[PDB]
């Protein structure tokens, strides 16, 4: 009985076995049926800290190599799996943070069976997702921004994706994605689908030597214009509200956005500093948290203040275009 | 919520949700990945009787139709896979019960290897496994015996066979095999893989409107010549030893079989009433349980007594001969 | 399993082995690595007609079941992979054939990534690609036309698609796509990406009990306004030119088109009988081949004549809207 | 078109395209799926010498560094997997050559079965496989012998080892193993699994600037006591029989070892100069070929004579003991 069978049988895995299971998955040695079975089994009983850590290690080792010489290196990313179906603002917040001087390496992917993933949005904005890791790394060093497409850095994710899409439920990959930034990001604004994961993911980041905030927004895996719950690595837990940082509250519905084409249009207007509603406020909130997490500003309020200025300046769109041109070289 | 997704989430399904999941599976509507996921989920958190019975009804509905007017209708069958490599005791016990006057419709299949399964044994004895359902039904009506070859009656199982093989672990389908008698048998001596399945399977039978005994014998999914554990549908669990029904104990080794021709040779001696060793005692034990389960005898003791006489008469061999000829007519 | 290794070693598979290999692939029993190895080996060695037909059967069996009474049932479909990048006219020709009185079940998919696949075009024209299989079946019975979206009918392809995309080269799946119509179409105008596949594919069609024409047009997997090469089931190989059916030749460039948006408007003008250029002639040629293949017209020229009349009448556009509305709640 | 895709398409690679493909593979830039595809394609069409040599250099470049000043430096190694399952005598022959004064750096690995790989045998004899490269290099300089454990010197093989095992068939890596000596050995007795590989591998050796003999013995990838086929770098092809060098012929079966423990026992007796049968003659034959390949003796005959003397003296066992102690120091 190999480690995969043990996992399917629902038995807790020793660190070495957890590592082996993910190594096999990343190596393309596991059939779709057994991959589906092991993911469901792990999701039912709940993956333990040592298991997640071991699987994360297997993923980092299987990743296409990339070394970025800029630090702090910020990632604004979420676990996904919240079901709220809100627009993915992390990508826009990440661009604002980069336009403000923070080195950014945002980790993202395509959305299951919607064109809404961060990778989908960026592609619609002109980003060539096929660009090699070395070119993306050069962009981060020279321009301060880079988008790390999951499938490119972790090839196996191309096969894991359909399995996750079909199962249609949360799996260990929802937790592993944020924890496996392939550029070695050390600063985070990491959103989670449930408050239960705020502390665990913050502790995971701390063990990795990373810093930042783990966030949850009234059900969504991103900061929203409401009573957000946060856990700052090394410090503790606290609430983060819009009024706290000079922003107004808005229902979650105001952050839903629309179809892929509409969101692509919204993105341009937002980055250009033309769109001014709740969507702009939410991007400013996340970017502000990013400036704080990356040490660009000493506080969240100063971070949000800077983010509002940067967003309104339209510099984030100018940066996006520099990025697009850089990759098309 | 979608029934299949609910299953994958690890939630207990309402009875008709369980029916729907199995209906979808048998209809070829579920993808291999989702089928793998929901089978693993159901197995890990444990299938409940009302789910098991509902899925058995859905599977029975997808089978090739066959209506038998005779009742009670007995089946001696098990969940299989106990890896004991025993002689086809239930097949011989079924022939004995039929020779004793009880209408029998024994459900079976081939064994995936050189070892002989019930279908392999009967084929070696002259049974034409290609006989159409209608002909087998006529045999039950006229001769009181029929063998229901799973491959002929359950074409829909081809939709899940590959997934079951690849998972490499037992699933709800192992439980459903004996609960999907295509002739609608209502009396059973149903063997299970382990003691933990005695009660759930007994309740599933009760919910299906059936009667009888669910049995387990020292690792084997059938009654053996040792300490058996049984659950009488509608009553409760109790132990069943050879001595309390007038038989002597014997090790499992004494009940081992081999290939089709070897088992056929043994079957001939046993059914003719010529071989009186442990194999004969084991057949009498299962057939006796069958007589009791069908209400032919008032007790297990009287059932075993009747079975010993029927076996010794050689009449079960005559019945087999007539059955073989009937399918060839 | 064993047959998979045999394929990887470059050996020709027996019919049963080919069926088993594809059955395993579609069932999710093959790891990405072994799937990649098998597909490359098959492609380099050269798939034989008996293998192709056997694998088509395995795929047809794994698909979401759909049975329709309408016959003859026509499909105009291609293997893709010609790298010619011409406008996919098969969809328009199919609508014309249906408007002319032939039951049509056109098999199609989205295109990576022009969004220039048949599914992409129909969606832009108003077709709800999320319609359930049963509803599409009802459309074929009631309206005489249905579009079979590969993603809906072949869910098992979800775990296979990633391997194909990563390999980035043509594989046996290019050949199987046209041979796995989920509605059981029996009449075809099947385009192939290279002349060497005309004969093998015609034999595959015959082995599957289908009829019609396998076509290739100066590099494209569709009939064009030049010297087409054809292999008709039951007749053999021959060339087919526009002039012999009353049409004028035109450069392939005239059949290109553009962006998805341009082709939607293009498609409308063609179906309404407004566009009269080479594109209209090419649609008439394919639709005409369809009428002949299905038995609606006794000759190819008569089929083209009927297609030209139908196109000019605008009835194909009315059919499209009838279909679009049919799928709406 | 990138080189990996070209390989997958079955086209012969230009020398530097082959170097690039292997460089990418060793750098972790190639996905398991594309790696699987290219390995199968290369194996089926047949790797050419210019490709093999280039890939060997790319692999050598990725290995952990190890500079040995002593020259000539001899290696006695094979491609493995011939199926004959004979005892791996190359290790013993290497020790004899070293005891005879030739600097030896024998390249080896484990044998997942019977873990009777060369590394398995040496470990059973006391060698600490965890010894760092520097220590092994010091042993070669001081003792004249060193065993290069592939897993220690080729950490980059972690990017492909999984794919190799998963494919389960021979690939170019079988050929590359003997051609990637991490100490830069320049003299060889290289065994191949089939005679068709003699000339290509001899050319690959010459291309790499190496000298020696490429051998094949009646189905085995080692010199046997029968009609051996040889291709000598800078000399050409010829047959080599035992009688030509003063040895007696013996059936292959006399050269068959046993399990790992039996081989360790036989190895001890041989090195001590105690075993005097065919196994001793076979060791002398290979060691003699090594002496000649390294330029220690003027002919194969004198090389075998020197080898028989050294073997009988027991000096090779004493060397082994010194080596084991040296590593444990
Ligand atoms: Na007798
Ligand atoms: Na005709």
């Amino acid at each position: 009985m190999d480690a995969v069978k043990k996992a399917i049988l629902g038995e807790v895995l020793e660190e070495e076995e957890a590592y082996e299971v993910m190594r096999a998955l990343m190596a393309g040695e596991v059939s779709p049926v057994r991959a589906a079975g092991l993911l469901v089994a792990l999701s039912l009983r709940g993956e333990r800290p040592h298991e997640i850590a071991a699987m994360a290690r297997a993923m980092r080792e299987a990743a296409r190599p990339l070394r970025v010489h800029r630090r702090p290196l910020l990632d604004i990313v979420g676990t996904g799996g919240d079901g709220k179906g809100l627009m993915n603002l992390s990508t826009l917040a990440a661009l604002v943070a980069a336009a403000g001087g923070v080195a950014v390496a945002k980790h993202g992917n395509r959305a299951a069976s919607s064109r809404a993933g961060s990778a989908d949005l960026l592609e619609a904005l002109g980003v060539d997702l096929e660009a090699p890791p070395e070119r993306v790394g050069e962009a981060i060093e020279e321009l301060g921004f880079g988008f790390l497409f999951a499938r490119v850095f972790h090839p196996a994710m191309r096969h894991v994706a359909p399995v996750r899409a079909e199962l249609g439920v949360r799996t260990v990959f929802n937790l592993l994605g944020p924890l496996t930034n392939p550029a070695g990001a050390d600063a985070y604004v990491l959103g989670v689908f449930s408050p239960e994961w705020l502390a665990p993911m913050a502790e995971a980041l701390e063990r990795l030597g990373a810093r930042g905030l783990v966030v949850h927004g009234e059900g969504a895996d991103e900061l929203v214009l409401g009573e957000n719950r946060v856990v700052e690595v090394g410090k503790g837990a606290y609430a983060l509200t819009p009024e706290e940082v000079g922003l107004k509250r808005a229902p979650l519905e105001a952050l839903k956005g629309g179809g892929p084409e509409e969101n692509a249009a919204l993105a341009r207007r937002l980055l250009k500093g033309e769109e001014k509603g709740p969507l702009a406020d939410a991007v400013a909130l996340a970017a502000g948290a990013g400036f704080y997490a990356a040490g660009k500003t000493p506080s969240l309020k100063e971070g949000v203040a800077l983010a509002r200025e940067v967003l309104a300046s339209g510099e984030a769109y100018l940066l996006l275009e520099r990025y697009v041109a850089f990759l098309r070289a």
